[PDB]
């Protein structure tokens, strides 16, 4: 075998991450082998101690990888032999590297998803709490990055929490299909020794066992969807990244990141660069990249097993480490950023109540198109008089429409503006509180696993 | 008001597919506007009566679009106004285009999804049913596209059916997040007229209402999911298309497609090209593209609404039609293709039973490594004698290991070979049957 | 054939766009069939008269399509027969639809790329000229979207002209490989009747001819790189859009779009939505998708021809009309946007000059590290006295380092600040003026590359 | 300061690959720094002495790292400070880490592209040379993965060589845009000390210098272009891998890969698994992933520098190494693979010559349709008499058309079949020879300018 080939085929570098799960998978298989009558009670005991010792070497970071080790599987097989003798060879009876690969990677994914869940929920929890505490703060709502209408700083935070919560539900859905045992599938036709797959299921703690050996070996649906969900979740973070970065400029001045999540120079001690947020926005590309790569690897592949499939491991490991890092950095930013209630308050302008003034007429029976026009004049009449809209005269307004009354003054209040949105999901205070309740009930259920 | 700029906004060319759903949403909103007092019982009467005729117009293909109509929403907005007068204007009270866009698309998707589902369950049923009938057939199981071990053709068909079964599951899931009402979100802060969203929910038949107005106007998670599940579905089909394409070459000769799904020529009557399978294989790329575009569109956009979001429509609509066509074509190919039991069988060689020769010794007590060596020495010994290992003499095998008894003959039998895989999920007959039962029960939980 | 399968093959809707180039290809081939002996001069004349007739029917827009037409190559094949009958059949002698497809597509791309370049050079021109006019405007330069060292507005404008100019170079390069004649490759083994390929080349005006029939028929490199370069170009525009969109926010107040390329309402008539720029940003995704699809279509496909290759047509045309419209709208926006020198100036602040203050000590000999510390103490003490750095005293300054002189008073001036960058590529006026000459030249050469 | 945050910056793990080039970028800025006046001739010698030492510690594996060094630059600076003292600091005068990263990346790409280019040409030479030697082998060419008509093995090999040739040309175009110096751009406004950029260019050996500092700092075109080109190249390989994998099946039995590039078991000695081709085909996705990723990263970014740009380094290094191995593995696969002339020949059938039998009539003046129809009858007749068309009798064929003459017996010969395609690009032997010479010529050109 050519050197440049075996190097390109090598995977020991990164798949060492599967060392622990590889062992657990062999332990279970050994146990079931004993039940099948392939191993004796004695041999099994020799294989477990051996395997467990190998487990310790890795955990202690003392395992010795050698030149020959093509992958983590061979590595672990070599060690067991060195440690217990040719007896270790009986372990591979009926087994196939083909099924180890998917078994280990799924085991690794289950464990990984457990951690990603934790951090993902902590991020959501962090956004919801902040929304609860700052429920009074109001600032501009944007469209086309232009000021549209007032909204509660909380409605903004909750819109992100809501999106991230759908991400938590999707992750949960992926987890169920990853939680299905492929071991006992052989090279492609099944285990040839009537292995007790049910027993294998509960040793590894999988929810159920794979239905078809050919599919179980050649499918990488779990990788694709984990990657797809990972990507959409990063898309949500990239969106939030964009928001905070813009809000964190000096032009906007709505908030300032904490020292731990920013960079700056002594020459401009007040300037803070949102490195953390930019780092996170970029990971969306990194993750999408991995998703696209695997979608391309699977397309057109004949059945059953093909070497092309080996590309999954690295992609899955990178994305796992990417999410873990990114979620935690996100939690921190949101937790420690400093808002300027004063600046957000100043961003609220009279111009932004032209919409509200139109609605005021609508409530008094005036038709949509006419009220709109009416407010249109008030806004124009204000330009002429060279004054802000809230300082026009009741006498001025009345020249526009008889329907304006002393009670029109309330329109020019921002709290009144937001409180207009009581309908479920709106930005009114009750609606913000309703959302914080809904999201907490949601997280209690999603975590009840 | 710039000529080319206008060209880019025009969507009316493709979004007329939302004509009926747009009308239904306006109908639901009007009703709620009456309940809020924005419209009088009378006004409502006249608004629906109009909306209804706009619907009937579209359904009957009679609706007539004008050069000024820049998109389906504007078209119905203009048609209603010229059918009932200035009164039409009150219909837009407190309502935002930002919310019509998502409401209509979610309705369109919900509907298309039922249709997709029916076509998908049909494909699955065709594979399962065929696996049931051709269960006795046996052919090579491949790895690296080299003959690995003997498998049942049914196991091959069910592996694909199982994969599509997961596709059906994901679809249902996407469906639940799509079946949520976004109406009453305003342009971003919500409905300013305390609209009854529960009423709108019931009228339109959604399962629940969107939780946050900002999130509801700006997210296209529902699109990305649909495109992702769709791409994976197509990936599965691109895999099946490849197997059948290779299996239908004259070299392999396992099957032949019907004339309905193949092309040929008069100079070579027996030659059949599987372009139905080729079209299908290529659509995996098409669908993948739409997925990549929307992702790219969403990345980095700030809250809340941004013109960029308008790209979703065309992508969703294409993928929906592509899926509907591809599935039906898939089903036909599967049920009318003709397999050659003879050729699939002549393809099984004794060289594939060397693995079985070793298991034989393993079942007789020998540990794996030595069994593999023994089987290997027998394989080698045969090359030496220039014959097939199934033609070795018992004396020849005992020459390699006393463990070999006269019964070893039972090894060189392809039925006995596949019948070793009884463990759940294997290719053994009992196990294939079990898969068929399990799949029938899933198809049933799927319909529900 | 199955009904749904027929819908899957129907490409007539979008491929009519190749009607003209298809007819040009037939004419070429036809004439080459005469020279080959397969046709008589008489026959050629009767076929050309028919083809020419069809051409007009498309150009006049009066061609009637039948529900029988699955694709453009069929519509013409039939229509020619309706016109001249049986003699039309000889035109397809030795020809393969597999070669009609790429030939027609390469012709359409050539014609198209010629249109696209026109618009691209025009966009680049716009930026460059406007750059010269507004060469005096100065505003903040950003990194991390936070203010760094001030720069000239023109420098900004030119950064986009330069990137766009590389896009133009890449298109020129794609144009070359596209401009290779595939006609005469047959189904996959080449033309069997020894047709004069070079003659077809001349007639069709291709630079050269394809080297391998199998490669010619099965490759789609020309589609891939075309979508590739377009995608990069859109990336550049998506970046420029992000810039202008943000610069157009009332929060920044640096510029405003004309009404022709914006949106707004009567309630807030003083506000403008950057619709144009947002559409364009979104189109980067659209184009990228088309790129992704063809890449997936082609991966792992076997030699030589497969129906899969049919997915190229639509993608190409879509990307062509997107580029064509996006560039035009992009030129309009840049052309009509109104800036605010008043605000771009204000955004310029004293804190942005601490760097210059430190450089100042470098010019006077002090090493970088020590000078960095020096400037540090300076902006720090300016804080203590609660005053802007520019107002410290020569003594306050002298207390930090004896090296401070009274000339440091020039340090607190923006124009001087930008004028520090005289090295090629920098924002200094002469460096900017130089770039404007270079761009004009590059555009000259590219313009004269067609 | 946050720990997780710091693991996301630690690029040392992979950017060490810029160690040597980073040092060269500095050795060049120092020398330029001296000319500017910032350094003394004695200082320069001192600084260069350090760098020139640091360069060795890496090129010998001794450069000890530190869990304080986030990136390769910080690592290289640290070791310079330790080697020469506070004088090192001056090396950073006016220099911005923003320009160091682009400078280092392009230099690393210029070097890598040159190595890659060598392997690419080796692959191409391996296919063109083998095509010459095995130019007589004839096998069926496929469309829709079905048999269409005889072709020369060499016509197949050359088609892949031709596609790879265009990759070679694209890579060459990309190298010219990467060979442009961005050093001297500062943080975004340019170098503030009038550094001599021409001196830098010459020292580092670039062809020209960047035109605009803002662009030079923020553009990642060179990463995108390289990724695009590398993806098309891999697609080409994914297609070659598919053909060879399929041709290596026992079903086709056309060729066999060597053990060095295959896998198998003692249980089935003859079975050989094309792992080499499979690994290669899969990389098409991996490399494409990198391209998708960077395109998303740049899309929508505002000017100028943004931390996001930091995702370029790893993608580039990964594709460089992926391209390097894949190309060598391919060359080894083609060169050491064994073909089966016998089986390639047994695959050629008479049914495949009906087409030729039709062209036989055409060349004698019969119109296509009539000739095609006529060939159809010969085929049906053969079914009738239950024999192959080469067995039909002259009297038999006459009964179909009086145009058939005894010389028609020469239609039924496979060498004769391929020989019909003499038109430039076709599968005839003279064409295959012209192609080989044309390719040998191209490689020459593309090799000289590399």
């Amino acid at each position: 075998t050519d050197p440049i080939m075996e190097k390109l085929n090598s995977s020991i570098a990164y798949d060492q991450r599967l060392s622990e799960v590889d062992i657990q998978a062999s332990i279970a298989y050994a146990k079931a082998l004993e039940k099948a009558g392939i191993l004796t009670k004695t041999e099994l005991e020799k294989i477990l101690s051996g395997l467990e010792k190998i487990s310790e070497e890795w955990s202690k970071g003392v395992f010795v990888v050698k030149q020959s080790d093509e992958d983590i599987h061979t590595a672990n097989e070599r060690r067991l032999k060195e440690l217990i003798g040719d007896i270790a060879g009986k372990l591979h009876t009926g087994r196939s590297r083909n099924e180890q690969v998917v078994t280990d990677l799924k085991l690794f994914m289950k464990n990984s998803l457990s951690i990603i869940s934790t951090h993902l929920l902590q991020l959501i929890k962090t956004l919801v709490e902040r929304a609860a505490i700052e429920i009074d703060v109001i600032l501009p709502g944007y469209t086309h990055l232009q000021k549209a209408q007032p909204i509660r700083w909380s409605q903004f935070l909750l819109s992100h929490a809501v999106a991230l919560t759908r991400d938590s539900e999707r992750l949960g859905e992926v987890k169920k299909r990853i939680n299905v045992l492929p071991l006992g599938s052989g090279a492609l036709a099944g285990n040839p020794l009537d292995i007790d797959r049910e027993m294998l299921r509960s040793e590894l703690e999988f929810a159920s066992i794979s239905l078809n050996s050919m599919d179980a070996i050649s499918e990488r649906d779990f990788v694709v969807e984990f990657l797809s969900v990972a990507t959409l979740l990063l898309i949500h973070l990239s969106k939030m990244a964009e928001d905070l970065i813009i809000y964190s400029t000096s032009e906007f001045g709505f908030l300032t990141l904490s020292d731990a999540f920013s960079t700056g120079s002594s020459l401009m001690p007040q300037k803070k660069n949102p490195d953390s947020l930019e780092l996170i926005r970029s990971k969306a590309g990194r993750v999408f990249g991995r998703l696209a790569s695997i979608l391309m690897v699977l397309k057109g592949l004949p059945s059953t097993y093909n070497k092309d499939l080996q590309e999954d491991k690295e992609a899955v490991i990178d994305v796992v480490d990417t999410l873990t890092a990114v979620l935690q950095v996100a939690t921190g930013v949101i937790s420690t950023l400093q808002i300027s209630k004063e600046n957000m308050e100043k961003a609220l302008t009279p111009e932004m109540l032209a919409t509200d003034l139109a609605l005021y007429l609508v409530r008094k029976g005036m038709p949509f198109r006419q009220a709109h026009t009416a407010s249109g004049k008030a806004v124009h009449l204000a330009e002429t008089k060279g004054i802000a809209i809230n300082n026009l005269t009741l006498e001025d307004l009345k020249s526009i429409s008889p329907l304006f009354s002393s009670d029109v003054s309330q329109v020019f209040n921002f709290v009144n503006s937001v409180e207009q949105y009581t309908a479920l999901g709106g930005t009114a205070k009750s609606s913000v509180t309703t959302q914080i309740e809904q999201l907490r009930e949601l997280m209690k259920k999603q975590k009840e696993q």
